[PDB]
């Protein structure tokens, strides 16, 4: 049968990597964008939608679903991916980070009352049967004080470790699903540093980028970036956790990341924001009531193969489902095809040269 | 070329007839059951689930796209065809039925303020490049004195001769497109009679019974009918405007009636009601949390070939569009098998038979 996990790199350019995760369920090709479930669903797209636009893997947000269905139900019902109908990996959330209250070294207590522990979220994603379960782990704020990263650092270092053994004591988890651990320590170096240690002498299947996700803005998360991947273990898969624009992602590349999970072109398709080559539009705008241009004109997708900007346009305003379906699938077929554009361009050394050409025209 | 209309009965069974229209952009099987667009929308279905339902044409809504985007627009991005990728026959409303404001012997007045006419509603049905015309009509009140009834269907009467003149005045439309007349007279028989009696020697393609879509209930519905479709053309369709639940098309086919339209499967679908040969059911029910099989166990369409009650339910308490999506497609789908069925068993001589076992079933 196949590989529980297996991560190959099969072309480098720089500190950018491309090549594939080979798991039960199938193959991740990296750099990965994984589209985010709601509440076991791809907002408005059916899975075979989503596999059709070139995703790989999805997010399902086990904050949602431990409240409604619940994890048992889920469970009783025959798992996630029977659920929602998609029989490929599927990544999940901790629920940790989403909730945050109250807290303490046993957990995470929220509204009635709940609480989870790193124990009880290990037991959620196992019960859900996702592929890629995450360490339960704490959000940070931000801005934070150094005494208050590092404290929160270190619990979401021993929350990790927890992770891990609650994992590994399951043993149809353990051969079937893979165990990612979350760095965090905020902006600050030595943190950083700090949980990278400690996540690689517990040793996970992949590491996450934590906590960079909270408003610091792309010159600061691009700094971060540059000092804390390369403390990761190189052989092992990169994920930066809730990025983000098409421009994030193509730098976040360019500094070693191998996997995205964002909602922005789900929740902003509906919105009518509409991603393209030569930058975001608002499809509700009136300038496009009688452009008959599809969304972006070199876009391959079948909704740029078969409808107009100006009947788009027409749905977004009249408040339609159909827009919402068309924006949103757009939306997730660009960023789908922009990550084959980077995996291709990494492959073909000319990345370099497309994150140039790229940028020039996305911002012109 | 294909022909412009060609009406073919291939069987009868008492009242009931089954058969085809042919026309340029297709074949309409009948007992047709047509879903409604609201803005150039089936609402939450891509054209082409719409067809693999097995929907053969669509109800366009005049009187929505007369507004936003307007009738000139549409023509000038090319007609409605084109602008929401449905190739297949379309049959657009009047417009003056559903905007009833101040009526008078030219038209109809609405606000800001617009008015229409026989002439402005064949022409925004031109531009709109629909393939099966309504003529202008009337709303008539429900209840209604006789004297009421009677001069809102005579001005309907000299509305529908207005609208044949200026449907002929336009050499591509009269070429290309069919026209229907509308009976009206409320629940009154001589009414009914002296509306067949103008529509017949004006002389139309197809001949709708309009005005009993106005809560009047199935057993005063079915009486009207009794009386009314004999007063028809018998070689031309047959269509009841604005109809209905199931159990309403089963018996109004039993009465001689060829064409269906109702927001209902649609509209019912979204709001968490999916219709099953045991009857209505309301997916929002606690009680399918936990079933496993599909809306109906019976139902050939994509959505119970792959999923589960006990999901749909969950996306519909969520608010997911995907659930809104998954009713709609089986609702609409569960209408087309219906007239399936109808057809069928017309075609075999068993549609009495049918008729009794569906009713016996849906009502147990
Ligand atoms: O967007 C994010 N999601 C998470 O689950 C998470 N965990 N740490 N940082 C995070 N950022
Ligand atoms: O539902 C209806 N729609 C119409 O357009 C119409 N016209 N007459 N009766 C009608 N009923
Ligand atoms: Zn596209
Ligand atoms: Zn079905």
């Amino acid at each position: 049968d196949r590989p529980r996990f297996s991560f190959s790199i099969a072309a480098r350019e720089g500190k950018a990597r491309t090549g594939t995760i080979e798991m039960k369920r199938g193959v991740i090709r990296t750099p990965a964008f994984m589209p985010v479930g709601t509440a076991a669903t791809v907002k408005a797209l059916k899975p075979e939608t989503v596999r059709a636009t070139g995703a790989d893997i999805i997010l399902g947000n086990t904050y949602h679903l431990m409240l409604r269905p619940g994890a048992e139900r889920i469970a009783k019902l025959g798992g996630l991916h029977s659920f929602m109908g998609w029989d490929r990996p599927i990544l999940t959330d901790s629920g940790g980070y989403q909730v945050m209250t109250k807290q303490s070294e046993e957990g995470v207590t929220f509204k009635s009352r709940h609480m989870l522990s790193p124990e009880r979220s290990i037991e959620i994603q196992h019960l859900l049967g996702s592929d890629i379960v995450m360490a339960f782990d704490e959000c940070t704020p931000y801005p934070a004080t150094p005494s208050r990263a590092a404290s929160s650092m270190e619990r979401s270092m021993r929350w990790a470790k927890r992770s891990r053994d609650a994992f590994d004591s399951r043993k149809e988890q353990a051969e079937n699903a893979a165990l990612f651990g979350i760095q965090q320590g905020s902006v600050f170096e030595n943190l950083r540093q700090q949980s990278a240690d400690a996540l690689a002498e517990i040793g996970f299947d992949g590491y996450a980028v934590g906590g960079l996700a909270v408003g610091e803005g792309q010159d600061e998360m691009f700094r971060v970036l540059d000092f804390s991947v390369p403390m990761l273990p190189d052989d092992k898969p990169h994920y930066l956790m809730g990025v983000g624009k098409p421009d994030d992602i193509v730098g976040a590349v360019e500094r070693g990341i191998d996997m995205f999970d964002c909602v922005l072109p789900t929740r902003s398709g509906r919105n009518g924001q509409a991603f393209t080559w030569d930058g975001p539009i608002n499809i509700r705008n009136a300038r496009f009531s009688e452009d008959l241009k599809p969304l972006d004109s070199e876009c391959h997708c079948a909704v740029c193969q078969k409808w107009s900007r100006a009947y788009i346009h027409h749905l977004i305003r009249a408040g339609e489902i159909l827009g919402a379906m068309l924006m949103t699938e757009h939306n997730i077929a660009f960023y789908q095809q922009l990550m084959q554009k980077i995996r291709d361009s990494i492959s073909e050394g000319r990345f370099s040269q497309f994150a140039q050409d790229f940028r020039a025209r996305y911002f012109a």
